[PDB]
């Protein structure tokens, strides 16, 4: 492309995501592909575990398989870091913590190839529970968790953020799941170190009746807010 940062992404935009994980022993791989809509804040994604079944569930996967598509409003486009790092692109690493469980470890590249836009992960879980909510698939397959809070971290021309997801299990309790970010960019360029704000995310986890392999369905919109 000729095209840098937000230029990148005025129109649809293929994405290409591949993920390899290992939890309680099992290796796994997960494929996605889809597109997204910056301008609409939207996301279609379809995701294949390449490996079998996979020995997670699904929604503790969403927040690790590109919030370079978000939406942000005109006068908050000062403040989008992560369509600033592109097309080099920028690592984005989390811990995400399970309350009286494990934790899962990743690290991701997020760039482009050509017209695409790639998201490449590895994640590792640590110490989680063989009877806990996680290892034990006891989590519903819905989504109900919005907002993710950005702050800037100058000193690594970058950013962090913190939220807590909420995943509900099927007794009708929930299982909390407390996310830490850092995300830096891979090239030596300038990026856009933003006010505090957030993103809000709406979504929907769904099935393709046509699909036999362990698999997941993804519409996602996601909005910036938070400043005025």
């Amino acid at each position: 492309m000729v095209s840098k940062g937000e230029e990148l992404f005025t129109g649809v935009v293929p994405i290409l995501v591949e993920l390899d994980g290992d939890v309680n022993g099992h290796k796994f791989s997960v494929s996605g592909e889809g597109e997204g809509d910056a301008t609409y804040g939207k996301l279609t994604l379809k995701f294949i575990c390449t490996t079998g079944k996979l020995p997670v569930p699904w929604p503790t996967l969403v927040t690790t398989l590109v919030q370079c598509f978000s939406r942000y409003p005109d006068h908050m486009k000062q403040h989008d870091f992560f369509k600033s790092a592109m097309p080099e692109g920028y690592v984005q690493e989390r811990t995400i913590f399970f309350k009286d469980d494990g934790n899962y470890k990743t690290r991701a590249e997020v760039k482009f190839e050509g017209d695409t836009l790639v998201n490449r992960i590895e994640l590792k879980g640590i110490d989680f529970k063989e009877d806990g909510n996680i290892l034990g698939h006891k989590l519903e397959y819905n989504y109900i968790s919005h907002n993710v809070y950005i702050t800037a971290d100058k000193q690594k021309n970058g950013i962090k953020a913190n939220f807590k997801i909420r995943h509900n299990i099927e007794d009708g309790s929930v299982q909390l799941a407390d996310h830490y970010q850092q995300n830096t960019p891979i090239g030596d360029g300038p990026v856009l170190l933003p006010d505090n704000h957030y993103l809000s995310t709406q979504s929907a986890l769904s099935k393709d009746p046509n699909e036999k392999r362990d698999h997941m369905v993804l519409l996602e919109f996601v909005t910036a807010a938070g400043i005025t």
